[PDB]
């Protein structure tokens, strides 16, 4: 089967609604994807839906003969890491703890898939609340609900379908729990400190009302620190700081879903580190390759929590060993080359360019925003946004939509300023055409 | 970090309740695992919880230089296969369809994880029932419940926690849907045709009552063709044939969870092929490396089902590309070496040996049973069963428990008769010690 027959072969078995290209696995590199059909190079601001930290075929992985041997050893088989331990696994775990670890969150758990990472954070909270209730004379049947935000995306699995609320297509006709959902007080243009404070106060009021009308039954609050799929919606640290206090007042855990924000994209290991709010549990995935949770803080106050008791959380494989070996090497590169700091600096650059675009096209380029390399802007209508994406595709630049009117940038951590300039140049070319 | 420090390193971050050994990834091969600490070889009747079809480091994969290059190309990166197609992916899909495909079930969907494979089968059914209801004048809010069996294991995710019912430890304190659950009329010793028929009739009665008291609200019936974790419980074809008719009468889909039974273990591609019952959806995982569903039959009667409409089912990665490349090669070996037939023949051999054990130890070795290489026997008590497993471990044979009193055999498809003899010899040595 040849590159030009790929879409035909897949089309016999599946819906083929992806990109028009066929990925050349060998010739792609860094910030560029190569179409195996034409040999055309595409500038990658999409990074497999923000799951690639270093881009395709990074030199530090490709040129490392010792790593090749390690990777090959892992890739030939697929052990059940939950039952059977290896040096390859232990090396990954120790470097994860070193590079991304938080001393307050020592409990680590790994699984395949971002939705399942979030689910296991939820399971930890449900167990914790039930047991905490029981220890304080409250019915252990209580503690089954999840406070969450409007516009949230946490995945497409059994529990996360009850949380995710972006496009109706994702959740329609699937059974859901009736869990309390509150307004998301995200930052928007033309709102000053007092205006933002009032918006936050209303979400806080709704949150308080949920806790008070469902006594002892809310196990946790879950949020993305920055809402990705919902449209790159940013929140003030003040909002999460207030939620942290409110969670503590009602003995509920605070969970950050860092599946999209995590592993350096915002300029720190985790976005929460810049918001100065301490979570009890963090769910991670995408860039980490293997998914999972880190837990601690109040979790430890219940001695028989799911991290202390065998067989409460599990899967067959306990994450993919190949992903663990790849991730170990990726984390070593991040640490050695100071890629978090590079993300801060290049992120400031990208943001500055988007500000310039907003000045040049004031009625078209709206609400330029970002933290680190996680940047976005919006257009007046969905039609304008969709057209800009088509125009960029024609110019060999890959970006992703979000929400009704957002264009998202998700470059690799290794993106150069010249590559950012190229992306911006394409947007500038395309804009007069869309207007 | 050295083999002797693996448990210490992992123990800082996780609960370390797995096997005492450290897996040597290089020296393990075929039906043998190697402990990196001692160099002791362990006879493997466990195969990473039945997820290894060919055992460790199969020669056809290890000696194939062309495959090495293909695997390395896949392993270096992790593309989002849902968005971005490759030759490596298309080759996997076409060989999957060739080797394991069913002409009645042309729709394929891939995902990481067995629980998520089952969840996507459920999502397909929920959507189908709602839309089928709508097309026939019935409220589209109806069609949200899942008929399932006692003793079932379908995973540990949001929807599957409402189905799984083996050990309380798996499901306690996690929120569940109230879905209808019926008795499992599995075969047991000392029950003749009429006795089995009466047991089945009672389960059928319970099933009928569920359909009639929850009108238009049961979307599907889900079952394992042979219950694995619940204790290798086998069902007569007559039971599933009756359930098939009953599902059709009430316009509900029939889903087989073949995550444990699938990919040749029972002697055919799928266990359902030997039961002569046609499912609408099959969920697969474990041995297939990449997980997912095959769908067809009645699914196609709803033209806007989830396999026809974009973005109803999805994940970031669409399965792991490394797993796809490995699985392609594994399937080619199965096809080329006639491993399904080998499983039939060696399975008959293993079963014969267990019958002999039952004759020699009539009060201790109970209910010897199996289909293909999926074989088991039971002991009088849980204490006897647990002790036998410890005694086998001491003799370097790895087997898995199931239920309260079952010992399961899960050899690779490539197991030899001498290796089966070795396993049986160890059981014979251990039994006088446990009695």
């Amino acid at each position: 089967t040849t590159p030009d027959r790929v879409h035909e072969v897949l089309g016999r078995s599946m819906l083929v609604d992806g990109l028009d290209i066929v990925l050349d696995l060998t010739r792609s590199g860094g910030s560029y994807l190569v179409d195996a059909i034409t040999g055309r190079r595409y500038l990658d601001m999409f990074t497999f839906v923000a799951s690639s930290a270093l881009g395709m075929n990074p030199p530090a992985l490709v040129d490392d003969r010792e790593f090749h041997a390690e990777l090959m050893q892992a890739a030939l088989n697929k052990p059940s890491n939950s039952d059977v331990y290896s040096v390859a696994m232990a090396r990954f775990v120790e470097t994860f703890a070193r590079v991304l670890g938080d001393p307050a969150l020592p409990h680590l758990f790994f699984v395949e898939g971002g939705a399942l990472a979030v689910e296991n954070a939820l399971k930890a909270a449900f167990d914790w609340k039930s047991r905490h209730n029981q220890a304080h004379g409250i019915d252990p049947a209580l503690g089954t609900q999840v406070l969450h935000l409007r516009g949230a995306f946490h995945g497409r699995s059994g529990y996360t379908l009850s949380l995710t609320n972006t496009k109706p297509t994702i959740t329609a006709r699937f059974p859901k729990f009736d869990w309390p959902r509150i307004d998301a007080p995200y930052m928007r243009p033309g709102l000053d400190e007092p205006a933002m404070a009032a918006l936050e106060a209303e979400a806080l009021r709704q949150a308080r009302a949920a806790f008070e009308t469902r006594p002892h039954d809310i196990a946790c609050f879950v949020a993305e620190p920055i809402q990705g799929e919902g449209g790159d919606r940013h929140f003030r640290p003040e909002f999460f700081a207030a939620m942290r206090e409110l969670c503590d007042e009602f003995d509920a855990l605070l969970i950050f879903d860092e599946v999209q924000t995590g592993c350096g994209l915002t300029g720190t290991a985790w976005a929460y580190q810049q918001l100065d709010v301490a979570p009890d549990i963090v769910a991670f995935g995408k860039k980490t390759q293997v998914c999972g949770v880190m837990a601690g803080r109040r979790v430890d106050e219940v001695a028989d929590n799911v991290f202390a008791v065998p067989s409460r959380l599990a899967s067959t494989w306990g994450g993919n060993l190949t992903d663990m070996v790849r991730a170990r090497r990726i984390l070593e590169v991040i640490e050695a080359e100071g890629l978090f700091e590079r993300a801060v600096q290049h992120g400031k650059y990208l943001r500055a360019r988007l500000d310039e675009l907003a000045a040049d096209f004031p009625a078209v380029v709206l609400d330029p925003r970002g933290r680190g390399l996680m940047c976005a802007f919006s257009l007046p209508t969905t039609a304008d946004r969709d057209e800009l994406i088509r125009q960029l595709w024609q110019r060999a630049v890959i970006v992703l939509p979000a929400g009704a009117d957002t264009v998202r940038f998700r470059p690799p951590l290794t993106v150069s300023t010249a590559e950012i300039d190229a992306a911006i140049a394409a947007v500038r070319s395309a804009l007069p055409v869309v207007t």
